[PDB]
């Protein structure tokens, strides 16, 4: 009960729509309209700079995951080191609060 990233993220997965991967997420940044896009801090700069820029120009709010892709994969349930995840539809989740306020 303290704007828990994990709770909101799994809740978004349950009562929303979350894209998990890296290249797939870039496509949403390029020409999509995802409410929030999250990228792991320990993700490859090629991936991060590409997504962060593409999303930013599209006006898609990016959030930096406080961890590595391995931890991210473990949290969501992707046993392939998920580099980036797109919170396209958060739903009940207010995870966008972390990546949608400045």
């Amino acid at each position: 009960g303290s704007v828990d990233f994990a709770f909101e993220l799994r809740k978004a997965q349950d009562t929303g729509k979350i894209v998990m991967g890296a290249r797939k997420s870039i496509q949403y940044a390029k020409m999509g309209g995802a409410k929030l896009i999250i990228v792991a801090r320990n993700a490859r700069p090629d991936i991060k700079e590409d997504i962060e820029y593409y999303a930013r120009l599209s006006g898609i709010p990016v959030y930096e995951f406080e961890g590595t892709s391995v931890e991210l994969g473990t949290l969501l349930g992707r046993p392939h080191t998920v580099s980036a995840l797109a919170v396209v539809d958060p739903g009940e989740s207010r995870i966008l609060a972390l990546g949608g306020k400045e």
